[PDB]
């Protein structure tokens, strides 16, 4: 009955928090170990890695691919399509198909890349895809606060498709036509480390 | 023409995002001065007053009444309802009217007190004031994230009114027929800053 007690400090970045995988874990850990304290961090990916690194999380559900990702154990618990938010009187909002060439000439808001390389690169890669340099302008600091941005009309941006929950008025979701890259969610945590804790936890997020 | 060139350093809460005046006063900003360059940066109210405090910030978003606030400028922009957040399936979400003392044996989930001292103390006046004592389970670093949480049914919440737009699956959010204190959001800025760049925001956001 070893790791029933103790503190595990587990880190999600702000948009995974939106997906139910994360909520469903947290709370399944916390019935099959009620006496276990988690604390939880909210912060992006880079964040979260260094915080593994240095010892200061434990857990983290963050997203692959990061430079020196193969240091940890990556264990993926969710992929989802993208989606293009965009205002509500947005002239593509009305198409019965979006296809991202339609948004050659319009402006992208997006996150701050050095938070989350791989998520930034990801939604660049889609425009590439679809034959465009995206244009950015504003950027905010989360994926929230640019949908926010989005509702007063200053560009669009490509979300993970559970940013779909965040119905800020004056936004609209939609799903894209073209071939895009998933937006991916993993399990993370340090290799060799075998404390009891941090083994249930995982054994609970993968049973 | 004074204040057209340079860089302010704008904060606001996660939360305060949502709520339409943020975006609204970023926009009519970016529209009226577009070669001034917003650096914005998202992050609780105790962070925003310290990045103020030490210059790096300009000029925030954040919730009135933390002590020293009268160190700064602060004028109101918006005063909203709080609501309570549940899951779908919780005995309380097929009432008619809501009541807070429905809730005085409920756990409540929470963010951490010391990122955002009033709005924390408010959502305990509110019990408080209904007549109880709220217990308080598990912590999540952002209003957003607690939400997230109250989908798994770990718990109740109270936040501002705004956050309704957050329609992660399985919450609803309910006005609450008690009397409680609205949540407040409040341009906060240095006194005797007398930047041209900042007087042009402020004058913007209060036409
Ligand atoms: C903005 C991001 C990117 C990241 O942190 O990897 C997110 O919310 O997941
Ligand atoms: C959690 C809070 C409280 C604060 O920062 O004042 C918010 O999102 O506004
Ligand atoms: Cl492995
Ligand atoms: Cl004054």
């Amino acid at each position: 009955v070893r790791g029933e007690l103790g503190v595990l400090r587990v880190g999600f970045t702000a948009s995974s928090a939106f997906n139910s995988v994360v909520p469903t874990a947290i709370r399944a850990f916390r019935r099959a170990y009620p006496d276990v304290r988690l604390q939880l961090e909210e912060d992006n990916t880079t964040r979260l890695a260094d915080g593994l690194n240095e010892g200061s999380l434990d857990v983290a559900f963050l997203r692959p691919g990061f430079a020196g990702s193969e240091r940890f154990h990556l264990r993926m618990l969710s992929e989802e399509p993208m989606m293009i938010v965009m205002a509500e009187n947005h002239p593509a909002a009305s198409y019965e198909e979006i296809s991202l060439s339609a948004f050659r000439d319009e402006t992208f808001l997006l996150f701050p890349r050095e938070i989350g390389l791989t998520l930034y690169d990801s939604v660049i890669e889609s425009c590439r895809t679809a034959g465009f340099e995206p244009t950015i302008g504003q950027l905010a600091p989360q994926i929230a606060s640019v949908i926010n941005l989005v509702a007063a009309e200053m560009g669009v941006s490509i979300v993970p498709a559970s940013m779909s929950q965040v119905k800020v008025i004056g936004v609209v979701y939609r799903h894209i036509a073209d071939q895009t890259p998933t937006a991916k969610l993993a399990l993370a945590y340090r290799r060799g480390d075998t404390s009891p804790v941090l083994r249930n936890f995982v054994l609970t997020v993968f049973p």
